[PDB]
């Protein structure tokens, strides 16, 4: 395609997919997918963006901390609670009351599952009011000490003991690759709470606080006819809200195990589908609409779900929260794990390697990541690992000091003996100052690794050096 200028980029982004070789072609198409540049993301958004200027195709891989990244979920609003002593002779809509020091805060809780003897098996306490009061008095999400829960005064039956913990802030789920896809959606620990708080397994598709803006609306074949009147409840916040299902769908839920799903971000009805919890079942087109499969195959850009522990006849409003992409602490290695996705010609045909994108990171990682990226093009020898200097070394100081630094770094010598870049590949193209662009998003002038740019400048000229596009200043010039 002029010799198939396929770039390759890996780094931290505001939005997943995490650890996936998702391909990108437009700017407005990468924003859609990994979108705005945060002050922790900048140099990677730019890296891509100002490449797609000379760019046909870009293959990226988002680096997430696997240990602390989180996909927004419906678990992450609820409130710890443990039925210390199941009562007896209780029933199902017996109301529960959460007090703050003998003072009523929430009074809309309610037992929701008993057995034959009235032994309390499951309850549901809305947290809208309490997290409010709790935030308001420093006890968030700690809680516990002055926070108490009693039953109606009273339900038919007696003896019970509910014990309150903290406000759960761990969404309890992270989706990365798809080999693990619903396998994380089906972890004892996760699936556990989906039972405990009687909700379905519906989570945001990509790690990130950006997922908190999603709001699923679920209606079953049951409350679908009453679709207008049916007053869907809101988990975990509380309160209700008139359904909308029949007022958005023509083709309504067919079988009793089919549900209407309406996904919203910012009041926008981002997606609208009908799915089934029973394998095989299809729409009027023999399209397998069994939940687990539908999503298993790029079914939805926004969310991801699993029929497992999906409450029968469940209808309500799910509120995703606790969503948490942490670039906060993506370790250098967490980057190298990512880059590795390209280290075999068997798998990915990628011609160029944007590497300078780490220019800004911890000087150490600035060097050791790239250094390693070179050792991927080296061992594969179907590419160009192009690489740029660390901001530290080139942007602040005057040229006098500037060059001294660069040459020391390229060997060992003075200050950068340790974090050197002392390698020598015929595939290694290093990258020689650092560019000063304007950031149409944050609306600020910003220094970015120049390598990202020259790489697109290659996909161009011949097959894979002529002024660069959007520069407005270079660290050194020229002369």
């Amino acid at each position: 395609n002029n010799s198939t200028g396929t770039a390759a980029l890996a780094g931290k982004f505001q939005w997943g997919p995490a650890f996936q070789i998702k391909q990108v072609t437009n700017e407005v198409d990468l924003v859609n997918t990994f979108g705005q540049p945060t002050a922790e993301t900048a140099d990677y958004f730019m890296s891509a963006m100002n490449f797609l200027q000379y760019g046909n195709d870009l293959r990226v891989v988002r680096a997430v901390d696997r240990d602390t990244a989180k996909n927004s979920s419906p678990i992450a609003g609820n409130i710890e609670y443990t039925i210390s002593t199941p009562g007896s002779n209780y029933a199902v809509g017996d109301k529960i009351t959460v007090k703050y020091v003998s003072d009523d805060i929430e009074t809309e809780g309610k037992i929701t599952e008993v057995d034959a003897d009235g032994k309390i098996k499951k309850i549901n306490i809305p947290t809208a009011k309490i997290i409010a009061k709790a935030k308001e008095v420093g006890e968030y999400p700690t809680l516990g000490s002055n926070w108490t829960a009693e039953i109606s005064s009273s339900s038919s039956g007696l003896a019970a003991v509910i014990t309150l913990g903290k406000i759960i802030t761990d969404s309890g789920i992270l989706l990365a690759e798809i080999e693990n896809a619903e396998a994380a959606m089906t972890a004892v620990d996760f699936q556990a709470n989906l039972k405990k708080y009687g909700i379905p397994g519906v989570v945001a598709l990509y790690p990130g606080e950006l997922g908190d803006k999603i709001e699923i609306e679920i209606v079953s074949k049951a409350d679908y006819a009453k679709g207008a009147s049916a007053l869907l409840p809101i988990y975990p916040g509380g309160g209700t809200r008139a359904s909308t299902a029949k007022a958005v769908f023509g083709y309504g839920p067919q079988t009793d195990s089919q549900y209407a799903i309406i996904v919203r971000r910012n009041d926008a009805i981002v997606q609208s589908v009908v799915l089934s919890t029973k394998r095989g079942g299809k729409d009027i087109y023999d399209s397998n609409i069994y939940i687990d499969d539908f999503f298993a195959k790029g079914g939805s850009e926004y969310i991801f779900a699993t029929a497992q522990n999906w409450p029968e006849g469940f209808s309500g409003i799910l509120t995703l929260s606790g969503g948490l992409s942490s670039n906060a602490e993506v370790t250098a290695g967490d980057l190298m794990e990512a880059w590795d996705f390209f280290a075999d010609r068997e798998s990915v045909d990628v011609q160029l390697f944007i590497a300078g994108s780490c220019a800004g990171e911890s000087l150490e990682t600035a060097s050791t990541v790239q250094k390693h990226v070179v050792s991927i093009g080296d061992v594969r020898q179907d590419c160009l690992v192009l690489c740029s200097p660390p901001r530290e070394t080139v942007v602040g100081i005057p040229v006098t000091r500037a060059v001294d630094n660069l040459v020391n770094w390229r060997t060992a010598a003075g200050s950068y003996t340790d974090n050197n870049f002392n390698i020598s590949s015929t595939y290694a193209a290093i990258d020689g100052n650092y560019k000063y662009q304007y950031d149409k998003y944050n609306d600020v002038n910003r220094w970015v690794p120049l390598a990202a740019d020259i790489a697109g400048l290659c996909a161009r000229t011949d097959n894979v050096r002529g002024q660069i596009l959007n520069v407005i200043k270079l660290a050194i010039e020229t002369p």
